[PDB]
């Protein structure tokens, strides 16, 4: 059914429907599909779903000129630890990814692979089964008690990366980016948000290191920036974006409670602008808003009111994608897109509305999502959400 | 005469006219007199003007419950270098300061001494005459060619402070703060803005040090924070504020051209909030706006549009005084004071309007200022600007 008490607004008269260039891609509108893990990849081998993934992305590519950022994709086995999320390191994976990218391009849309590395959010028992470490910035602070205990039970205690291991991850990011482009992707997004490994280095709660990768703002940012630089060198700045969540608390990040958190992210943004001014500007910076500090809480919950991401705009002068509880708040989007380099990522409601862009332009009701099937090995709740027309035929305008 | 094409707005219906507590002081309104050097102190000995300074401050204290921050006052001879700016280190000075503070208090207003240290903005020949160093963070970058040359001619080349010399300045800040309170001041403001010594340490252009006082955000902030902590210990956090100008370029600071500038100031703000949360919250943070990157340029000139100070509010949670081209822009003030912890500093138009607060409340014309007498050894352009009533009697409503 449609979301009951939602009062839609047509946004066609706003910059949301003005074209913009992101990297090499001429977007026809500024509604972006942010990365959304759906757990349909198949084990063994973290293979994108052979039955349904092409259709899922095809559906969500239907509005011409849409920018799609994929679900997080593991850069290597060591970077993973969820059996049903996909990777981008193997031939068997890239066969499937190639079909997905081709399908998106057939719809005249674009696709950017999010490159993911889990760190302490991984399941240590899966990693132990596969002969892999359970990795983070540090070895003396843990995501939660349960993860610490699972790690010990699996004889795979949380391990603080060595410099050589950080370098190995960087090699893997490079090769994953190369794989992504060669298979036809338009670009990649470096996931440095939501409490995964790079975020674990950025945040002083999770990073208690005393080497060059911790203990100061510049040190905590080092790994993220080394990945940025390695990928810019490998595939070009115009094919690389970066995702950050300054106020996030998901996966035990500090958020606004850490008084140094704005400075930490301001430093990253400044370093990106420095590179841009020296001739290597990233295609975009993607920010999760303080509107959603934990994306598994219902919209309106976990909102941090004590901070704004607006500071980033004083520093970074390129495109900015903002995500977090925007589908239910067209009144907020209307104001945000007055800024001419702002794009809006719509996550959960792109799960439930394959034709979300039409609905945004035209001010149509939205399909309610089913959170129970966000993660599920099923076509149901993945490829069977209807378009607006299909929903009318099902009687949802009367339900 | 009155400013010709100014369209005043009565601001009495805004928070500008709501009381607020700053430190120990119950302000009756939120129009603050920011620090304004006037160069009426007499040589030798940097003595506040024995003829006119009491009257100047009395005039500008006339609206009950006004917060006044003094002209910058040198903490020691070594901190100075302008013969006609006052100090707060000697008995002869404090005799005059005591009269000024008493007069302000008689008007039911409040007074905060700005503690000033010039660094590279000092005149090296004055310092040489008095057997003093010409000091800055570094010795290999200079304010301008003229200052570098004056220093060499005076056989007083720019000197990069040693750790012991930084410690000596800190002792002097402590004693100057003590002197200020003992003489009756309500508090002090640490000047870390406008390109003077502390700002010279904050800014990576002027600070090329490779010891613990330079070469990173935390290192560049070290001296400013050591002064904050020393004064909090000596006289209490409720008697201490800090002034910053993130986007300033006056005195050869970097401003927004430095991509790391927001992070540098975000770090300072975070460190202040950390101290506040641990029980020692400063009375206020005073920010110069990007509206005025150089206060000796006419209003509207030298405006930086590429940055906002709004980031500070995401970090520091105490009172914020904002200064810069607000007298001519009541429409901007009206929006800024909707934030309930925002005060507005009015500088140049408080020079020319002793009764500025009445004029702001009531939406009255403003006296034009005479920049030629901003710095001058004269009562003229200091204590002979009329109140609104006096101006009407002079015929200014017809002139
Ligand atoms: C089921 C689900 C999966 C997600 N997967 C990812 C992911 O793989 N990578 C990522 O950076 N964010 C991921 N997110 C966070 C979203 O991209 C987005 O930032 C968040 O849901 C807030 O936007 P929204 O309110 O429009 O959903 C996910 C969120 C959800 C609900
Ligand atoms: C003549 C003059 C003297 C000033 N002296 C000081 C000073 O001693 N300390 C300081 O921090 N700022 C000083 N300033 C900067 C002002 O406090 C203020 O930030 C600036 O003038 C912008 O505010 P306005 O547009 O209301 O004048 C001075 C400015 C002027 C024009
Ligand atoms: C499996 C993934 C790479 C993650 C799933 C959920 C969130 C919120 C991510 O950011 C990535
Ligand atoms: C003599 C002073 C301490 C300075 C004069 C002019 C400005 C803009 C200051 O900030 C202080
Ligand atoms: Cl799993
Ligand atoms: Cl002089
Ligand atoms: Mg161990
Ligand atoms: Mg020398
Ligand atoms: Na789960
Ligand atoms: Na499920
Ligand atoms: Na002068
Ligand atoms: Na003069």
């Amino acid at each position: 059914s449609f979301v009951k008490d939602f009062k839609p607004q047509a946004l066609g008269d706003t910059n949301l429907f003005k074209p913009i260039k992101i990297g090499n891609n001429e977007l026809l509108h500024r509604a972006v599909i942010p990365p959304l893990t759906r757990m349909r990849a198949l084990h063994p081998g973290n293979i994108p779903n052979r039955d349904w993934a092409v259709e899922y992305y095809t559906q969500r590519a239907q509005r011409p000129g849409t920018m799609i950022i994929t679900e997080g994709a593991f850069i290597s086995p060591q970077a993973g630890g969820y059996d049903n999320a996909p990777g981008v390191w193997s031939e068997e994976q890239m066969v499937e990814w190639t079909k997905i990218f081709n399908a998106i391009h057939e719809k005249k849309s674009f696709v950017w692979v999010q490159l993911a590395v889990l760190g302490w959010a991984a399941f240590p028992d899966n990693l132990a089964r596969d002969g892999l470490r359970y990795d983070s910035a540090s070895d003396n602070v843990f995501m939660d008690a349960e993860q610490e205990a699972k790690a010990k039970k699996a004889n795979n205690p949380q391990h603080s990366l060595t410099k050589d291991e950080i370098k190995q991850y960087i090699k893997e990011y490079v090769q994953a980016a190369k794989n992504s482009i060669a298979a036809g992707a338009d670009g990649v997004e470096i996931h440095s948000a939501n409490g995964y490994l790079l975020n674990q280095f950025l945040d002083p709660h999770s990073n208690t290191r005393t080497d060059e990768y911790g203990g100061s703002i510049e040190n905590r940012a080092r790994f993220t920036l080394e990945v940025v630089d390695a990928l810019v060198e490998a595939i070009g700045h115009e094919k690389v974006g970066l995702r950050l969540s300054p106020y996030g608390v998901f996966n035990s990040m500090s958020g606004g409670a850490e008084t140094g958190i704005v400075a930490q992210y301001a430093y990253v943004a400044g370093e990106l602008e420095k590179r841009a001014k020296a001739g290597k500007r990233l295609a975009f910076v993607h920010l999760v808003e303080p509107r959603v500090t934990n994306p598994f809480l219902t919209e309106g919950e976990g909102e941090y009111e004590g901070g704004s991401n607006d500071f980033v705009y004083s520093i970074w002068k390129g495109p900015v994608i903002r995500a977090g509880n925007f589908a239910l708040h067209p009144e907020v989007v209307r104001e945000e897109v007055k800024d001419k380099r702002t794009l809006i990522g719509y996550g959960r409601f792109f799960i439930s509305n394959p034709d979300l862009v039409d609905r945004l332009e035209k001010g149509l009701p939205l399909n309610k999502y089913d959170r129970d099937t966000f993660y599920q090995m099923s076509a149901h709740g993945y490829i069977d959400y209807p378009t607006y027309e299909e929903a009318l035929k099902l009687g949802w305008d009367k339900k």
